[PDB]
């Protein structure tokens, strides 16, 4: 079955954390879409252009990343970037 893990801020730092929360679960489906999981709610994010077709197919029931990603106070007007995330995510892949 896909793998999913648990990441936190305390484990990332604040300098590079991505969300509006201090934990999101993180996963790699076959294909290599990779999301990102609402630990409360179980709503999931697309993380990776695969998962966004996906989700773009209808085949994935999911919100965009943005609903929780959140702007980076070092770069003015753009929102704080995925790349950690997707090579902690990429490593579930089977």
């Amino acid at each position: 079955a896909p793998q999913v893990i648990t990441v936190s801020r305390f484990e990332v730092g604040k300098d590079k954390w991505a969300f509006n929360r201090e934990e999101v679960m993180l996963t790699c489906r076959p294909g290599n879409a990779l999301y990102v999981i609402n630990p409360s709610t179980l709503v999931q994010y697309p993380l990776n252009d695969i998962a966004q077709k996906e989700v773009a197919s209808g085949k994935t029931n999911a919100q965009p990343i943005s609903v929780i990603q959140i702007d980076d106070p070092n770069n003015p007007g753009e929102k704080m970037s995925l790349a950690p995330f997707i090579e902690r995510a990429e490593k579930l892949c089977v």
